[PDB]
């Protein structure tokens, strides 16, 4: 038979249905907000394969328009139609910029996050439907973002640095000169590395260093000029000092909040952690003091690519920047 | 300090050492030739970080000329005055077909594998040293490699077409039409897949299809006409037939040989195996003949980048060819 090429296009999708923490976590926020949902119209941003499309009639909404800009819109309106939906769920192709609705909705719900939280996400398009399609005192799904950041003895890097000076013990070879060569290479870039770590990684007491509340004013402006803020901590104990890891969460509206989270310390997720590697390991200490600054940038070739600007201080030493993007 | 581009370059020389399956069949493989190698000199093929030339000279080498052509020889180069053989193993930048030698050698050892034994491999590189370099009745290392397919019911991309099927059941939303989707996309292209199998994917006993004496006459003009060969087997017990897996083992001269196997069924190593996926899945039973050809060959654009074509007829099924290529 033919040849395709949307490899791609599954995998991710895939990637998210999978997720059982992304997607049972939408499936239950929407749910606690069926008292705000039913009998009422719903956008869903960025609809992809439907499913928050379909959570958001099962919880009680009486109209959705599931907007979706990718190939993928077509999977949906398929699955729209396998759950009896076609009636209430309304795949529409395209970007939401440019979308045509017949009418304003109650309630936004959108899966836009992206590694980092910003990079490739689809938060701009939510704001911009936002501002155009939500009706006043509207709902918004979820509803805010809080960013962190840690510093970090990334035991896998740890390993992979280590390694050369392991080999004169299995192999009979001294390889120890690799150590530096290695180093060099794996942290002396500037790209933002996305990679999942655990609590075995976490060096200090996570610090929250921003909150978006979505349907805030002046968001739009915000994220243009640079989200972030200044941290500080103290280190648990003696250990090298990769870097920081930068994570973050969001919050539904209460029927507690839901929260899905993106932390190491928390189940896995696709997303991982953003990852922002030092030159070179810095030795640290119990309660070696680490402050700094992190920005969320966008790219002035593409302000969809990530750009995080770090100012640091470890200890004594002399406060340090680093300028990092997503590649 | 500095930012440097060679993330790569670590990483695939880590790859290769880590993989312990890899390294020690070498390391053994030489050891086991010390009575041919003992005060003999070495030309090392593609030395990378130069470990292998190194264990040649514990082995008992007078002399070892390690060539690389990427930017890593200035490691090896390192490695090799760490471990104070400097006097014996000496580092050549550059491609073999050029570097110039001060004589002509004992012997020649090469880690020339590519994924699906030919990709990007080195083999014609290590044919064109042994016919300008290597004495006569020198000894290569290793000196022969067999080339395997068996059926394969890959339980992974089973899990993965299944996938869309099974979200009824996890988050009440039919998605069961995106399996033929799914299998479009994963299976309905003509790409050489590169994954890890175990023996639960083997669906019929493997068979060997080719072998490759290194030394033998005429091995240059079979790679650029195609290596390959017929098959016939037998299946096990019903299941979805994917595809058909390749892979490869070398075989080290004897002190019984040792070999290094990539076989699904032996230790993994970092070369997995080559996976040639159908159009989509082919249901079979306890005992449905599978016949069919495989030959491996140069891509008209790039002799290293490899294509494979396959030939294949399952149970009464008419005979199908499909035409592969590394991407
Ligand atoms: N401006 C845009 N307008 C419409 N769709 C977009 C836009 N930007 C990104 N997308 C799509 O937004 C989707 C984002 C996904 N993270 C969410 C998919 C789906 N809502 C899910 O939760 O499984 C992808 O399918 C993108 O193709
Ligand atoms: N024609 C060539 N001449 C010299 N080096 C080559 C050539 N083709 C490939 N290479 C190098 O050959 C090496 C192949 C590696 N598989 C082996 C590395 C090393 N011998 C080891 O076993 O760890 C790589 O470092 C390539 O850069």
């Amino acid at each position: 038979q033919l040849y395709y090429e949307c490899y791609s296009d599954v995998s991710v999708h895939e990637e998210m249905i999978a997720d059982q923490v992304r997607t049972e976590a939408y499936r239950l926020g929407i749910l606690k907000n069926w008292a705000a949902l039913r009998g009422k119209t719903v956008l869903d941003v960025g609809a992809g394969t439907g499913i928050l499309s379909i959570f958001c009639a099962q919880a009680g909404a009486r109209r959705v328009y599931a907007v979706e800009a990718s190939a993928i819109w077509q999977q949906a309106r398929e699955v729209v139609r396998l759950n009896g939906l076609e009636d209430r769920v309304h795949v529409l192709p395209g970007p939401v910029e440019t979308v045509e609705l017949p009418e304003r909705v109650d309630a936004i719900v959108s899966e836009w996050m992206g590694y980092g939280l910003l990079h490739e996400s689809m938060l701009s398009s939510v704001l911009h439907a936002r501002t155009k399609w939500l009706k006043e005192g509207g709902l918004l799904l979820p509803a805010s973002a809080e960013l962190f950041v840690a510093p970090i003895s990334d035991q896998m890097l740890e390993w992979r640095l280590g390694f050369w000076s392991q080999v004169k013990q299995h192999y009979g070879v001294d390889m120890s000169c690799m150590e530096s060569f290695a180093t060099r290479c794996l942290m002396g870039h500037s790209e933002i590395v996305v990679q999942d770590l655990s609590g075995e990684d976490v060096l200090a007491r996570p610090q929250r260093f921003a909150q978006l509340e979505l349907a805030r004013a002046g968001l739009e402006q915000e994220l243009e000029a640079g989200v972030g803020g200044r941290f500080r901590c103290s280190c648990y104990g003696s250990a090298p000092l990769h870097g920081f890891a930068v994570w973050f969460q969001v919050t539904f509206p209460g029927g507690k909040p839901l929260v899905l989270s993106t932390s190491p310390l928390h189940p896995a997720t696709h997303w991982k952690q953003a990852l922002l590697y030092l030159n070179e390991p810095v030795p640290v200490e119990q309660d070696t003091d680490i402050s700094g600054e992190i920005t969320l940038l966008p790219s002035p070739d593409n302000p969809r690519r990530l750009r995080i600007l770090l100012r640091y201080k470890v200890g004594d030493h002399e406060e340090k920047t680093k300028d990092f993007a997503m590649e």
